[PDB]
């Protein structure tokens, strides 16, 4: 089949607000974790902010649909900023969504530190909107070395489906982080490596389903999105998103369809 498409800056609520309620299987979401200046005028505290986006969020999502949240643990109090935990918190007294899994993603380097144990992890709240979300563990299993595996298969008391199938890859992904020197770098400086938002998309969204993300930032999404056989709609406050989407283009250079502005968002939704 072909996928569509529909990048477009905008705001995120304003973004969400053209989309239909349950039009969404997953979204990729990686927010700022402090409020703008501006925002001060409507807003005493971050979550005050993001409640906003993220009431419609789990609107636009359908009943299977799933939301990948990206933050950290160790906010320190900064008033107008917070973390993960702050939106955790919010969501467990505010909304029926379900936590079906905290990961916990682990990098290989990072920073020195001294007087304390160097930070080596983000995390990604997985929150579905329903008990009967969309999971393809298959899709992302981990398989065996050839030797383990034929190791496993005289084992008698081991399941062979479940050997041949491969590892559940746990909630605990060891994935390196995206070097300087990596053909994907399009200019965006916090650019999520595309092999965690790929095995989120293969698990929690099914083939020719809509991906949807309103803090795309390089546009790495879209990308993903396109490899794998799904629609997407990629926004971004930024200006400079366009440049980095088209970028992110290029490096694709098996049949989909790009189209240009919120008035097209429909395009990637219909379902096929
Ligand atoms: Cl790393
Ligand atoms: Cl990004």
């Amino acid at each position: 089949g072909t996928t569509r498409h529909v990048y477009d800056v905008c705001d995120c609520l304003d973004t969400l607000a053209k989309l239909p309620d349950d039009s969404v299987q997953l979204i990729i979401c990686d927010p700022p974790y402090n409020i703008m200046p501006a925002d001060w005028d409507d807003h005493m505290d971050y979550i005050g902010w993001a409640k906003r986006w993220l009431a419609e969020a789990e609107r636009v999502l359908s009943p299977t649909g799933s939301i990948a949240i990206f933050g950290g643990l160790q906010y320190q109090g900064e008033a107008g900023s917070g973390d993960l935990i702050s939106i955790i918190s919010h969501m467990r007294q505010n909304s029926k969504m379900l936590l079906a899994n905290l990961i916990i993603w682990n990098y290989p380097n990072g920073m020195s530190a001294q007087r304390f144990f160097a930070n080596r992890h983000e995390e990604i709240a997985w929150f579905a909107k329903t008990k009967k979300y969309f999971f393809d563990l298959d899709a992302v299993r981990e398989p065996y070395d050839e030797e383990t595996k034929a190791a496993y298969m005289k084992d008698k008391r081991l399941n062979p489906e479940s050997v041949e199938k491969g590892r559940n890859p746990t909630n605990v992904w060891r994935m390196s982080r995206l070097n300087g020197n990596s053909l994907e770098r399009v200019g965006h400086p916090t650019q999520k490596p595309a092999a965690v938002i790929e095995r989120l998309v293969r698990a929690l969204s099914h083939p020719g389903s809509t991906v949807l993300d309103f803090f795309a930032g390089s546009g790495v999404t879209a990308r993903v999105a396109i490899q794998e056989g799904r629609n997407s709609i990629c926004t971004d406050a930024a200006p400079v998103f366009k440049e980095y989407y088209q970028k992110q283009l290029t490096f694709l250079q098996r049949s989909y369809e790009i189209v240009e502005g919120a008035a097209n968002f429909g395009a990637a939704l219909q379902r096929g």
